[PDB]
């Protein structure tokens, strides 16, 4: 079963495989006074991995190195971050420290730098435009526009047909928004539109925190933002 928040002790990672060289991984930590649970992704790529976004914070990612390690045993040698947040780049430095090249966009890598957080190393061209996608290894990035943040991007895994929404798919369960101070409110339901456009295919979808489900999760997300406009 996939872990839950209260199962998982800030400091420790779980890998969850969703198919056959696809995982997540699961990390929890503090933000405003609780504690959230929040999603990543791995993939294999050939002889090594590709990981999607930090465990969410320095120790949270040196713990996912470990658990990666111990369970998988492939190098990490490239990240993608899906946009500036902490739960995002925060552990950026700790995977420079272990010989993982780290990527993020342009604009992602600006605005960390802008906000104090840590900087991927390497920019990802072909992607600063609404509908953009690029390949990178297994996988392809993809940004909607603006949405929970104005520089998200999502991946898909091919192979599986998985869709990681980051931050801006929410979990079914989950009713009410914020974080949505950095949020597009306007453009976040045409970006979800786009995204259910380039992969009408996608069998499972992961949101940024939270159980994964599949696309209906797009249709979901769309309604608490717009009930969160409408109040
Ligand atoms: C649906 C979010 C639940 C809690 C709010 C938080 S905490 C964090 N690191 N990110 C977010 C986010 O909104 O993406
Ligand atoms: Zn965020
Ligand atoms: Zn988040």
């Amino acid at each position: 079963e996939y872990p839950t928040v209260s199962e998982i002790p800030v400091g420790e990672v779980r890998l969850y495989q969703i198919a056959d060289g696809v995982w997540s991984h699961i990390a929890t930590q503090s933000f405003d006074g609780a504690v959230y649970p929040s999603n990543g992704l791995i993939v294999r790529d050939g002889d090594e991995l590709l990981l999607i976004d930090t465990a969410w914070g320095a120790k949270n990612t040196a713990a996912l190195l470990a658990e990666i390690e111990k369970q998988i045993g492939l190098p990490v040698t490239r990240a993608v971050s899906t946009h500036f947040h902490d739960d995002r780049v925060g552990g950026v430095d700790v995977l420079r420290a272990a010989g993982v090249a780290t990527y993020a966009s342009p604009s992602t890598r600006r605005l960390a730098e802008v906000e104090g957080n840590e900087i991927p190393t390497h920019s990802l061209e072909g992607l600063s435009s609404s509908g953009d996608a690029v390949r990178f290894g297994p996988v392809e990035l993809f940004y909607p526009g603006a949405a929970h943040s104005t520089d998200n991007l999502v991946v898909y895994v091919p192979s599986a047909s998985v869709l990681y929404g980051g931050c801006a798919i929410y979990e079914l369960s989950r009713t009410s928004a914020g974080n949505v101070a950095d949020a597009d409110l306007a453009e976040w339901p045409t970006s979800i539109e786009r995204i259910q456009q380039h992969y009408p295919e996608a069998q499972f979808v992961i949101p940024g925190h939270g159980l994964p489900g599949g696309l209906d999760l797009l249709k979901h997300t769309t309604n608490v933002v717009k009930a969160h406009t409408n109040r």
